[PDB]
């Protein structure tokens, strides 16, 4: 028999759409039997119901579209820890951060370079909990590429991540995957479907500090994106393409690419693009807003990174108002500083609450294409990701920075935070015993 | 300035010591500063108290001194998972354990297989929780060894985890070490101290199991062991074996080894030995009463009887060796956050321990697993490490108490708290590493 | 906070690209030009803030080679084999001797087309050692069998050394050479040498000059791999020069889309006006051949003698031919760091049929073209452009000769900091030793 | 796992970089650091620098002086390798110069045959009277304490 919820909510915000005061929200099992005024709940749920509960604020839980899962030591400061890193240190670093961005009412990720697929077996085994994880697996770059770790040399580093070679010691498997020329992109797309990718990432462009590649240059050419989105779509995977300069925008567009990340010069000839073709611009303006704050670094640097944040910020401001389809991505680890993107959302990108959370919502599992359920809204049929909240965010964006404020959290309609649940959720066993 | 906690306790049991009615500890940030009787607690710690605790029950941290350190996925049902087993998959599942593991009051572990340096490092910097690890890195094992992986090819065990062609991929660094003659077994102890090994552990008889390799043999030539405990003495580790047979038994003690493991043929003459060269008796009587349980099902009838023979000669070894006066410590051999509470149980009631005993097996004695690794701990006494935990049931009076995690109120990590009323999961003053 | 400002008035000022100009200045301000022109019209705010005063008889701007190698082989093998066998910190030590030599010279540009110019940059940029700016293509590419390849050795070692599969220990990647064969490799040769941070890519378009193993006279890589190596090279912003003698050669590399072309030696009026046209870069490298023809046939069969000899009337035809039709040239030597980069200027003059003034033109002005869109605004004294600036004791333009005395060089100035001088010690101006 | 070895990296990267197995093209034999573990390996470690030109041989036997990784007081290689090694440096008319901080390397180093020592931080009465009589050279490198 089937596992029934009332929560009535003084305010429901469904996702994509105008938020209803007085509601209530039913689940049965892992999905959304009913939303709607609270005067018309089907009476049916009103006698099977196994719990209710009474909450302020109603929303879906949150997604981030923009996270790594390095879990990486903290030791070398650039992606040499990432090499360098045993995955074990990785995987446990990465179960904490899993269980703080549950705790935060953020119920997917999507991981776009690093050990999600691998993690995610623990969380679906029921050894940990997290969010929901779609995952790229390694992120694929050419050689001398922004994937590249160029202060080693360059045999330890295709040895390490190269699609030659196959050898003993979980090949294949990494936070990167460098591949060159059409041949080797195609294994190189496979082998992140391999370990259960829902996601393709390829680094289009160089990368945001301008030391070794370049942002402003486009990185692959046209014929191996091409096949990286060819491959994808064959297992019905999108890719999200790294992109700064216009020249590797618009190549990750002409590709096929339906995701981008940064978009830092992104102007209008690119949101129409974006528009007409249905491509998803996830912005990660946290990442530009941490360096801001660093205020260097050479002066010239500093001055190149000021020159990319701004253009960063009207690409950003633009494709909003042109009506381009945004979700938010931070670009940290799990368990991060998800928060302050909706914050950004808001504050920089010229969002309304309302809108922000759209993004971090609704919008947010064109992420992954075709391995999307139905989710990310608080509509029937839709998957049972819900979180209540102890004050309405559309009044202060900056609420959802407050883990304590996020009082209910529901995952597949399982309850994994709320009044009387332990860290582990509800009816949680020591899996070990 | 000094953090200073006061604990009184209704009943203070040391470790190895008669136990105290009405008894107080101080902590000094990561050491225990006093205990004795309430009555006698210096004035300047009543004066400088952060905090005070009032508990019915307090023992040092327990620990358990055989644990294996997987996190395997469920898919392969032998050690093929810890090849197919993606580390971060591993690390993720580990983390859980050891979160559980604290939570029971067990805080230190000396795993024997597996990934232990490698989650330490994310339990001391403080991204999640655990007990002090002691990890051996790989067991050491021969070709056709106990840590072999039978059902697969030789070339993708030896690939995965031999000591020759380094090679891209964490070489060195799995659950399980492949070594063959004096000079690899050198690499092999070597590689292992590289990732911070605590100890060292071989393979020096058969499986339990007398499928593939025999547990009456012994396993590496006496050359090897020999080597392997020299190895890990000039770095200051001692050796953990695996010992069934006497063969192995024996073998293992002639080349030093200061701890064995199951011991399931000791006699008279091994009690002896072993209390005469001061090496550690662990009996992990979990395991042998796992498959007691189990009751031969998808087994030969001559190999469920095989089963029960050495069931029987280990436990008269384990009585033996108690009886003897053998030094004897507490291990389980299960994953982290596992049923260890029950080898209390199986001390008391298998092996004819007293509850007090038992517990000098799982707190005073259990560092010695670890030989001059150990700091000074498993005690409640002044200058030992803060590694305490309260109970609100006396374990003296019911062993089995330490199998409810709600009977541990309390838990001090080196003179921090990990567990107790109105603290986190995570710990006092936890916050979140990531932001 | 301040700028730093230095005055430099010069008898005659040699601005690179166009009339010199007598009585002149030249105001350095930090890196770069503030001011060129008459002494008389030196902006006032300039002779207020000025921290030094230089007076010189005559100044230009600071010479470019654009074909240098920087191997830094030990002398025991006489081929391509000293590349391989010769340890790279044996290397690295010998090319610091070159770079300072260099520097010494008046030469403050260097184009390395195979070598260590990457590695050794470092030590130039962290002010370990002094040189010039060096613009490196890492390795020549070669395809298997071509210029690159040490025929003397079997091929495993000299793939297992240079080529771009099998990644292992070793620096693998990161030699001289480069061998590769087929599209798909042709790529990661491109990007493994972007990778070390070369700003121009070198391939092998045709045999060597020595007819020996392979044929100068034969194309190398087929157009297929170097459209790819064009195009790669392209997305990063990078030109691709072309060692080529052979028609066969010249004409595939232009096809493709090189924008520097080397030696050149079959050059002829459909040659000069493709590269007039898609704005090709020539480099004669007339040092090379001057040497073998010095040497007489020594140790030559008597036809692979005369083999030498003809290509050596074709090559000089070639470079007359181009100078004549107005092809954009640069001076190249194919020498090490330190070597004997003046000669290439008497070359120009007197056997090109260069005036001074031209050679000099293609010593600075038109040099980095030689690096495509990785050049700075350098080359000419002009306001605006990098403060690589040298100093003369005599006129070039009466003698080009001057040039191979490096006493004739006074001053030598290299992004606005003084590396040679009157009172300047070995390492530049404000040298400290770096390792305390 | 001794004062050679680049404890941060990998133990694959390390011993592809600078072990005496597995000969391959790239100056293979010819960097800063050799590890070898055993009688045979360090024969070919000692032989490799002597192949250089190595005028001197130089050991670590003992940890490193930051107490992070190895441990000074605790000596490094066999008495077994040790030995080797200036039998191989000998032949050839080397001495052996092995860091040692604690008193365990100090004494293997001493033992072994060992003509230098750097660094000696534990050297006392004993250490000091053995190093007259065999006539070995006493090198403090007290700058790197200061």
């Amino acid at each position: 028999e089937a596992k029934v919820t009332i929560i009535y909510a003084g305010l429901l915000i469904p996702g994509d759409g105008e938020p209803l005061r007085n509601a209530a929200l039913v689940i049965s099992d892992k999905i959304i039997a009913f939303v709607g005024s609270e005067a018309d709940i089907p009476k049916k749920y009103l006698r099977s119901t196994q719990s209710t509960h009474r909450v302020p604020v109603l929303m879906p839980g949150l997604w981030d579209c923009h996270m790594h899962f390095g879990g990486d030591d903290d030791y070398y400061n650039d992606y040499t820890s990432g090499l360098a890193t045993h995955p074990a240190s990785s995987g446990a670093r990465l179960a904490r951060g899993c269980w703080e961005a549950l705790q935060n009412g953020y119920t997917s990720y999507r991981d776009l370079a690093g050990y999600g697929c691998e993690v995610a077996k623990a969380i679906n085994d029921g050894t940990i909990v997290g969010p929901n994880v779609y995952s790229s697996g390694a992120a694929l770059s050419q050689t001398a590429g922004h994937g590249d770790i160029f202060a080693l040399p360059a045999g330890e580093v295709l040895g390490s991540y190269g699609v030659m070679n196959p050898r003993p010691g979980y090949w294949g498997a990494g936070p990167l995957c460098i591949a060159d020329g059409v041949e080797e992109v195609r294994r190189a797309v496979r082998l992140q479907i391999r370990r259960g990718a829902k996601v393709i990432k390829v680094m289009a462009s160089g990368g945001v500090m301008s030391r070794d590649d370049n942002p402003n240059f486009a990185q692959f050419s046209p014929e191996e994106l091409k096949v990286i989105v060819e491959e994808a779509a064959r297992q019905n995977r999108i890719v999200s393409a790294h992109v700064h300069g216009k020249a590797g925008i618009m190549a990750a567009i002409k590709a096929g690419c339906k995701s981008l990340e940064h978009v830092s010069y992104a102007d209008e000839e690119v949101w129409e693009l974006m528009k007409e073709k249905g491509i998803l611009y996830v912005a990660t303006r946290s990442v530009i807003e941490i360096f801001l704050a660093s205020n260097g670094l050479v002066k010239e640097s500093w001055a190149k990174l000021q020159a990319l944040a701004d253009s960063h910020l009207k690409a950003y401001q633009g494709a909003i108002k042109a009506g381009v389809t945004i979700a938010l991505g931070t670009d940290t680890a799990p368990g991060g500083p998800t928060a302050l993107e909706l914050q950004f959302a808001v504050e920089r990108g010229g969002m309304t609450p309302l809108e922000a959370i759209k993004a971090a919502t609704a919008n947010a599992p064109l992420s992954v294409g075709p391995q999307a359920p139905l989710t990310g809204q608080l509509r029937e049929g839709y998957e049972a990701d819900v979180i209540a909240l102890e004050e309405n965010p559309l009044e202060d964006i900056k609420v959802f920075q407050e883990p304590k404020a996020v009082t209910h959290v529901w995952k597949g309609g399982k309850l994994f935070k709320g009044p009387g649940i332990g860290p582990w959720g509800e009816d949680a066993r020591n899996p070990f015993l």
